[PDB]
């Protein structure tokens, strides 16, 4: 949880 | 949960 | 839950 | 729940 | 529930 | 939008 | 949006 | 967005 | 966003 | 973002 994987 | 995977 | 997967 | 998958 | 899948 | 505030 | 505040 | 504040 | 503050 | 502050 609390994670980023895409394009931000 | 609390995660990002797309384009933002 | 509480996640983003699309284009925003 | 509480998630986004489309175009917003 | 509480989710978006379409074009908004 | 897409939020909960009551008792469910 | 896409958030919870109550009792679930 | 995409956050929790209540009792779940 | 993508954060937790309550009781889960 | 992507952080926890409550009881989990």
């Amino acid at each position: 949880s609390y994670s980023s994987y895409g394009q931000s």
